[PDB]
């Protein structure tokens, strides 16, 4: 009951970190509207959670986005929080493999998209004085190799977030990000599995913690509770979730 | 529930943001020793709240603070988490108007007390897999006039929390801080009585914050509770409870 | 001679922030390519000064960006640094004001223009050892009230300077950017204008910084020709030329 | 000739970083005061450098300071920039194996001489509108493992280095610090001869950075010239000399 009576909009809450906010703002006791452009992660979350449902959506199609919000108001009367979430992290790429064409389009999905479904609830969460949470990065803040565009888009996210905290703390509306570092998702698998030898690019990764394992979905999710439900004087800060990765020396 | 059968320890917890985290913890579940140098608040304290016990200590008396832990563990046979909250800030000083003597003197207080205490009680949070949150300050990120020793200190408490981050994250202990900006305590309205205008004082430190208030002590025990019991991948992390003080540009 | 023998590129050279970076290097000793979309300021610069040259170029154009790299060194046949200084800051804006449409083209300019001459120059960069340097901003870091798509745009300019530095550093090519903070600028003054009361703008603007003033551009030059010219173990820093705001509490 | 004229106090300039800085405002136009608790490195430098002085000093007994301030007055007439260099790292040390005898012991050199020295200059640094350069370290930063004393007072250096630059801001004097990195001394040489395999302590130095080497003294020297001469707008900022170590994920 930490988030009783109050709904909440995930992007990307159909596998991975997303679906570990979707299950911890019910666990709160939220109802939760799934965003996610697929449908099978989603539909079966929506079947096995009571207070979650989930809705088609596409963050870079702004109609998609407009639609989102609207069903949101017209099934539940009210809006809280917005976890902006949905985003993806390209393979390896060299700087000069790179291309402004595919620098755009990412950031269309890291970035606009997160920008665009803000927009169109921030008179919602006006009204509740309700919050919105970011996923960022660590690599926003510190870097990551072979990522040019990636790292770019999550520094905006990073830097967006206090930017809006800034214009929206009059209204009683709080803006915050999360930064995770290395998390054990779909995503983190999908992109080890390209890699030479899988097993020990999962290994590398694992040591990059002085913790020596990566993150879980649920750590993630819980981090965004807090900043939903208890964390009424935090705006602008960007929440470390990363194992201490940034902490100290190591092999670059 | 969500923390309990732990037994957590706050110096300083007599009132203030101390009084606070005590709270926040007793109303998560946990059994709660507070330690205070002043009889008055802290006995008070242990008469209101079930499962929270007053014991006398001053954290600059290396004595004072083995019998803390051994009382401890002997009264409640485990030892969870640490919040090193005990601390001062001395009234405005012009750099010249300090001096290497009262330098010293806060030093023990805000720093060596803190790391006495975190050294007595490892050996017992490597036991349970505790951990350790240290209160800061965001002065000691961003500076502040008139109170270079005071600063120094909490950038010493800091810095001092990612280090035994390190050392500790083998044995599974984090070790994690809570830098608080302005929040109405009993220790800044002595620091406003101070003033020439102590309602114009309040009303600038109100004004420092984009939130367009001070922060409570309810919201760093928040915090703390959160950096116990949640959030399982944090270790080294600074955590801000400020309002946005640092966000954006003010009349400096 | 600091920088003597030297070939530097500059983009949005002809006036304000990017014309006091080139006249620090052609202090220095360099030769200097001043690109600018306009030509006013540039073409003046040129004749002013031995050494520099300029070179029409929009930075959003890829052709334009093309034919300056291969200008440059066709008529000076070596590149050795190249300042990502073209970039733009629209009037205040609430969120809500913003566009989709608006974002991307302030991406255009502030982010993808750099991105794109840093590209099209690391082939030669690679050759001489050179250097890249990005003119950024301090409200990336701490945001700004009123500029939500300005803020994304410098905090990605200065996450990806951090990731371009990983990945250029076994070719030992350093990628640093300097955050500057209000800098006396055509730009200010323009966006002043637009304010009710000017001066009043400009008085406030003064006293956001603990020094009192704001920056000229030639300090913002001397940070460039020391990142370029005598920084050899710094790449992926974030320099900042803020007269201090970034300091201490202020009214927010 | 970038700093003729002016008169500069470096502590701990007999050897390693301070000797690098010594050189490099010699090469600068600068008289330089070397001030060292040992005779033998900082006597041989005045005998090289002509514009080069040595008092012995330690920056720990505060008639020594004063002693050291009052001479170089009397024999130079004036006193532009104190550079607070002197300061030593310990062995290796689990937190269980430090004490909080050892730690005072640190903090009166890492963090009170500093403080010592620079009250006792101001008064002259007023006069002049000189500036302060503490030495800290990139682990104040982000923490090191076995090393919580040493850490702590780089915090505390860092912080204070803010503190007292809001304080001094009026009086146009400014203060800044310098964060190295892993920088190849006599003080790293004596601490890798302790390790069980020296030349792999030093090579896992080396690769801590992404540029591959340790930093000089003299690319620290080059960043103090920067700061007391060209930094006009420059206070309260912490200037990474570190090869990139912060950057971007590794094995910790
Ligand atoms: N996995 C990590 O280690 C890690 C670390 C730091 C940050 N992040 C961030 O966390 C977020 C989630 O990452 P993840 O590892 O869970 O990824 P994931 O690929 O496992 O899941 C992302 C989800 O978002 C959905 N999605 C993608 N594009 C979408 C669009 N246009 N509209 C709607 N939904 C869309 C996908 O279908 C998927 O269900 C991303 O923003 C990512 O950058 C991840
Ligand atoms: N109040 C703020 O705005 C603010 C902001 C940032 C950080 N902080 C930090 O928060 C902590 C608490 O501050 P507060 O405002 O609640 O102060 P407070 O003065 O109201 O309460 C501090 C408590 O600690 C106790 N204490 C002091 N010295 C002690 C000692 N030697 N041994 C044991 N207990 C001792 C006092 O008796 C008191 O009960 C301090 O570390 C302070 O630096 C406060
Ligand atoms: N002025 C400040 O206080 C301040 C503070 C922080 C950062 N900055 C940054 O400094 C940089 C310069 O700012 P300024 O105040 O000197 O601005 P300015 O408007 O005075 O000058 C910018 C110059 O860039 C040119 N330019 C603009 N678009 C261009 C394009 N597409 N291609 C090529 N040249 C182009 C303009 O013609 C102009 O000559 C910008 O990146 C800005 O974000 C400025
Ligand atoms: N070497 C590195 O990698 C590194 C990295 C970051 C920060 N630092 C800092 O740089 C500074 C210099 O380090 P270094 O590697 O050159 O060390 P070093 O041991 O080689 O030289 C330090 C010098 O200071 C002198 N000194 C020591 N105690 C003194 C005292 N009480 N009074 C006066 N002089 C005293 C010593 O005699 C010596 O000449 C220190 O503050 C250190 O913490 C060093
Ligand atoms: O696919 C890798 C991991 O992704 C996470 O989102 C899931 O919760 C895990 O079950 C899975 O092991
Ligand atoms: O004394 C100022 C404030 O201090 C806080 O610790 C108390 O909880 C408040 O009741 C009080 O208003
Ligand atoms: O236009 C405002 C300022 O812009 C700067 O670039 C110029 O160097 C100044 O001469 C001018 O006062
Ligand atoms: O002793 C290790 C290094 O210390 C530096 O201060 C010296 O300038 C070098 O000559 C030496 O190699
Ligand atoms: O942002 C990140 C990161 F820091 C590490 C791994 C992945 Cl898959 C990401 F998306
Ligand atoms: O650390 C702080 C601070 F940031 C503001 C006010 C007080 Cl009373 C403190 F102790
Ligand atoms: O980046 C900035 C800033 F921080 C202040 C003013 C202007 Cl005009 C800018 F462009
Ligand atoms: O501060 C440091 C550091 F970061 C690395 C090595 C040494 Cl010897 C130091 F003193
Ligand atoms: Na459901
Ligand atoms: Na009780
Ligand atoms: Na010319
Ligand atoms: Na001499």
């Amino acid at each position: 009951t930490r988030y009783a009576g109050k709904v909440v909009v995930v992007t990307g809450g159909g596998r991975g970190i997303g679906a570990g906010i979707v299950r911890a703002f019910v666990n709160s006791g939220a109802r939760v509207v799934i965003c996610d452009k697929d449908e099978s992660g989603g539909r079966a979350l929506e079947q096995e959670l009571p207070g979650a449902v989930f809705i088609l959506c596409d963050v870079t199609q702004e109609d998609d986005v407009k639609t989102l919000v609207s069903e949101t108001i017209r099934r539940f009367g009210r809006l809280d929080c917005v976890v902006n979430n949905a985003g993806h992290h390209p393979p390896p790429q060299r700087p000069e493999e790179t291309s402004a064409q595919g620098f755009r389009q990412l950031l269309e999905l890291n970035l606009l998209g997160t920008y665009t479904l803000t927009k169109l609830a921030l008179p919602y969460l006006r009204k509740s004085q309700g919050n919105v949470i970011n996923i960022s990065s660590l690599v926003g803040a510190i870097g990551q190799a072979q990522a040019v565009p990636y790292v770019a888009t999550k520094g905006a996210v990073t830097a967006m977030t206090k930017a809006l905290a800034l214009d929206e703390s009059p209204y009683g509306v709080r803006v915050n990000c999360i930064s995770p570092g290395n998390i054990w998702t779909p995503l983190w698998e999908e992109l080890a599995a390209l890699m030479p030898d899988p097993r020990a690019s999962i290994r590398e990764g694992m040591l990059a913690q002085p913790l020596g394992r990566m993150g879980q979905p649920a750590e993630v999710g819980a981090a965004a509770v807090f900043l939903a439900s208890e964390a009424n004087f935090c705006t602008g800060i960007e929440l470390l979730v990363t194992g201490g990765a940034e902490l100290g020396y190591g092999c670059k």
